[PDB]
């Protein structure tokens, strides 16, 4: 048997031997001494896959062995065979397996933990195989941090993440916003929806932070003043009775930015609370100056930063989000910057895949941007969900493998492994919706992860490409036929099996990628409709595929739209027929450089504002003026479209004379005729013919110069169709 779809990937792995089947009943060694939230997680998946623990010792059963390196067990280290967890760091693990013998070492409570979950992805119907592993996270505090805005998560949800976290190995959880009865408003009844969230925060191993955001109401001046810094300590001395063992005091918005103030709350919080329990993990906090561009400037640091960095205490951890807000990377230069600044390792938060700035469309894309090598600069990483709890779990699952396992991290495979392992026998349908559904960008501010669909995009490139230079693509149209159609399979198939915890978060977004397939169908038919001339089913289709968008874009669903929705936008703006440049060496008798940077370029730029002007600066060049547009290849053509200066009359064309060539050397004719005197584009249309050099030979033009008729000659745009 070979090895399962693992997360997070280990460190070390190496396949000694083939693989044993597991017996139905086994033996357990080593419960009393080793931890015991460790094991308890063993243990009910024992009861889950029809295994039970024998009473008392027996040599024809499979034996797990589990403990740790403080305790002194004489079975477990001989299973190892010189395989050790002393030499690893805190939080990890050694799992071997070798013929009915599986060891399972951990170097301290939380490490052992993390070894259970390994031997539970291996198993795979008791079909266990033969790897010795040794392993260790390259980040520490590892988890999620709830901070988005509009509709909270549920109670329900809640503890399924909690779950979730300690499987997948994360360790941290950081409760807030939102509009929590305590938390920012007014910072037994409701006593048991924070307790249940700590003591399963405990057996899964992950450090419970509690959050406070009291910046919009603060006071600091006065007694009050103290009072309110008396209110403080005692709102998180109850939760610490409850059992929360770590706090956090939040300046996300705050407006009243005083660094001088806001850091003497958090530093005298340190000293009055964090030391003087002994019993608190360090205190963390969030600066109102986050992402980098509003930090720095430009750069060396703003007002604000300056102040509370050179403030605030080297032992308390402090959150940054990254160059911006919502930014695409984090290059370790950028780390380097802040780092510098506060000079310790700063603590992440990662906007991904939190919509609540775009919350139209689902972010299901991996830990995509991020630098390799953050783990140098940053030993405490967290991301902010989005509100939809359920399809939260794809990205998070990214995230696990890139903190625990950052120098081996692969964002596309990590993606095709959450979506393989959440889903089972639906992933594959899965995948192909959230390949559509990974670019987070609301055109503005906010901009982050992997690019939607590429694979998709490029195809769609060389379509355009191919259809504007001859070329016969019938090929790559049927597999985007096809393509289209295997949208509209996976997302209906989809429909009819999801869960509903999944399926009321991204059901009308199922709805928007069809409506899109659909659109991309009838663009397609538009495409054949104009190669094969029959207007009517391109008209009948151009019916069809301008709806489904105006219904796309009416709709509140947003999904995919740089591949799936502008494909259909770029159907309806291609013309196309007009090979179109760009493409290639216009070429002309004069043009003007030194009175105005007005050359024969601008002639075929495309740019419509953009003109050619004939040289007017003296010695200027009176005529007889002409264009020479070189094709790239040869193309039959049978319409010049002549777009005239727009804010001037200055050289419009009203008299031409129109030729082609194969050589370039010499020309032929195929119209001569005039143009009526206005700003309007002219459409020269002639017989078919094929042609490698268009001359446009200018036999009138106007100005308004006193006596500057056919001095000067202006073309805005100059471009021929066939
Ligand atoms: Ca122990
Ligand atoms: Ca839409
Ligand atoms: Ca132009």
């Amino acid at each position: 048997v070979l090895v399962p779809n693992l997360n997070p990937t280990p460190e070390n792995l190496e396949v000694v031997g083939d693989g044993f089947k597991i017996t139905s009943s086994i033996n357990l060694v080593g419960e009393e001494e080793a931890d015991e939230n460790a094991v308890n997680a063993l243990r009910e998946f024992l009861t889950a896959n029809n295994i039970e623990i024998n009473s008392e010792n027996d040599p024809n059963s499979t034996t797990l062995i589990i403990g740790e390196v403080d305790d002194d067990i004489p079975e477990l280290d001989e299973a190892l065979n010189g395989t050790t967890a002393e030499n690893l760091k805190e939080e990890g693990y050694a799992l071997v397996s070798n013929d009915g013998k599986i060891a399972i070492e951990g170097k301290d409570g939380d490490g052992t933990f993390y070894g259970v979950q390994t031997f539970k992805q291996l198993v795979k119907e008791s079909n266990i195989p033969e790897v010795n592993i040794t392993d260790y996270p390259t980040v520490s505090a590892r988890g999620i941090v709830e901070g988005f805005y509009g509709t909270p998560w549920t109670h329900q949800d809640r503890l399924d993440q909690i779950k979730f976290y300690g499987e997948n190995k994360l360790n941290t959880y950081i409760y807030a916003p939102k509009d929590d009865p305590y938390h920012r408003e007014k910072w037994e009844s409701e006593m048991q929806r924070m307790q249940e969230l700590i003591n399963a925060s405990a057996e899964n191993k992950v450090d419970f932070v509690f959050g406070i955001s009291p910046g919009i109401d603060i006071r600091f001046d006065g007694d009050a003043g103290e009072e309110d810094f008396n209110h403080l300590i005692t709102k998180a001395e109850s939760l610490y009775d409850m059992g929360v063992r770590s706090f956090a005091i939040y300046w996300d918005d705050i407006q009243d930015k005083s660094a001088a103030k806001h850091a003497q709350v958090l530093n005298r919080f340190n000293e009055e609370f964090v030391k003087a329990k002994g019993d608190v993990k360090p205190l963390i906090t969030v600066p109102t100056e986050y992402d980098t561009g509003a930090m720095v400037s430009n750069g060396q640091p703003r007002a604000y930063t300056r102040i509370f960095a050179e403030t605030v205490d080297p032992s308390i951890e402090v959150m940054w989000t990254g160059p911006g807000v919502v930014t695409n990377e984090i290059p370790l230069s950028d780390a380097q910057l802040i780092s510098g600044i506060y000079n310790r390792n700063m603590a992440v938060w990662w906007n991904y895949p939190v919509t609540d700035y775009f919350k139209g469309k689902l972010a299901l894309g991996p830990m995509h941007g991020l630098d390799k090598g953050l783990n140098q600069y940053v030993d405490f990483f967290t991301v902010n969900p989005m509100e939809h709890a359920e399809l939260s779990k794809i990205s998070i699952h990214t995230a696990a493998d890139y903190s625990w396992n950052m120098d081996n991290y692969d964002y596309d495979k990590a993606w095709n492994r959450a979506i393989d392992m959440l889903y089972g026998d639906l992933a594959e349908d899965m995948k192909v919706f959230a390949n559509h559904s990974t670019r987070m960008d609301n055109k503005t501010w906010a901009k982050s992860g992997r690019e939607d669909a590429p694979e998709l995009r490029a195809k769609m490139d060389e379509l355009w490409n191919k259809l504007s230079s001859k070329e016969d693509a019938s090929a790559l149209i049927e597999e985007l036929y096809g393509e289209f159609a295997r949208m509209e399979e996976a997302c209906n198939n989809l429909k009819a099996n999801l869960p509903e915890v999944a399926l009321e978060e991204c059901s009308r977004q199922l709805d928007e990628l069809i409506t899109l397939a659909q659109g991309d169908k009838a663009s397609l038919d538009m495409i054949v409709a104009q190669l094969n001339e029959d207007t009517e089913a391109y008209e009948s289709a151009k019916e069809i595929a301008q709806n489904k968008l105006n219904t796309a874009l009416s709709s509140f669903a947003v999904i995919s739209e740089k591949v799936a929705q502008s494909f259909i936008q770029e159907a309806l703006s291609f013309d196309l027929t007009l090979i179109n440049p760009r493409t290639v060496k216009i070429t002309a008798s004069s043009e003007e450089t030194s009175g105005e940077n007005a050359p024969a370029s601008f002639a075929s730029d495309g740019d419509m504002n953009t003109f050619w002007h004939s040289k007017w600066s003296s010695p200027a060049h009176e005529g007889p003026h002409h264009l020479t547009l070189e094709l790239d290849n040869v193309y039959e053509i049978n319409k010049v479209k002549y777009a005239p200066r727009q804010d001037s009359k200055n050289g419009r064309i009203t008299g031409y004379k129109v030729s082609v060539s194969l050589d370039g050397e010499n020309f032929t004719e195929v119209k001569t005729g005039t143009l009526e005197d206005n700003a309007a584009i002219k459409f020269i249309e002639f017989d078919s013919v094929d042609a490698k050099y268009v001359r446009l030979d200018v036999t009138d033009s106007v100005s308004d110069q006193a006596n500057g008729r056919g001095k000067f000659a202006t073309a805005a745009e100059v471009n021929v169709h066939g």
